[PDB]
């Protein structure tokens, strides 16, 4: 039953659906060249069902992903990008963060990565209400008002990328400076 795995009151189709991704040091300027997948093993998540490009509504929540990854001792940080999907995208809010119950209640092949299947013409079509693509959605983290957007890997390519902020210039001061940034919410969510 689709109904008990997807929250319909938090799904919608949208013109130019933007979300933010956190980019590590190095990798800022090539990600503004664009999204396409990593060859170095991870590609999104440990479990196959869930590999895809991960983004969020909240740029602040995005910003703390722009840090470290073999050495937190250099206080650097890359920046945040606003990635944006051209035109018409659905966002299917899952009410269940668990893949075989997601594949079974939605009636999806019981033995694929679910993010492989979100990719198909048959999923875009069947669930996208006329959308060029579907992005899944589960919240951010416990008790947080932000959602997390799991983008399919192929449908993700066709995203475009602008710099939201870039801590990669402050080398040693990047991570410190980032706190200041994340301190704008309590001061600018208003
Ligand atoms: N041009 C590029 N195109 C595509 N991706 C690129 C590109 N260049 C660099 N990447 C990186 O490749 C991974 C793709 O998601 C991310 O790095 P990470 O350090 O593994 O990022 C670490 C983790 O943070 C997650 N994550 C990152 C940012 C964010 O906003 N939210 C989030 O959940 C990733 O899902 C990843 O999860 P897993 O470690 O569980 O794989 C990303 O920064």
């Amino acid at each position: 039953g689709a109904d008990d795995v997807v929250d319909s009151s938090k799904s919608f189709v949208m013109e130019n659906f933007s979300s933010y991704h956190g980019t590590k040091p190095g990798y800022v300027d090539s990600i503004q060249k664009g999204i396409q997948k990593p060859k170095s093993g991870t590609q999104g998540n440990y479990d196959d069902d869930w590999k895809g490009f991960y983004s969020t509504d909240n740029k602040y929540d995005a910003a703390g992903y722009s840090v470290d990854n073999e050495n937190p001792l250099s206080g650097k940080a890359g920046g945040v990008v606003k990635v944006t999907y051209p035109g018409l995208t659905k966002v299917l809010a899952l009410k269940v963060d668990n893949a075989e119950t997601i594949k079974k209640e939605l009636g999806l092949s019981l033995t694929e990565p679910l993010m492989e299947q979100v990719g198909t013409e048959e999923f875009i079509k069947r669930f996208g209400d006329g959308a060029s693509r579907v992005v899944l959605s589960l919240p951010f983290a416990e008790g947080s008002s932000s959602v997390e957007y799991i983008n399919n890997w192929e449908q993700a390519k066709a995203l475009s990328v602008e710099l939201e902020i870039n801590f990669e210039t402050r080398g040693k001061r990047g991570q410190d400076a980032m706190y200041e940034y994340m301190a704008q919410a309590c001061a600018g969510n208003r």
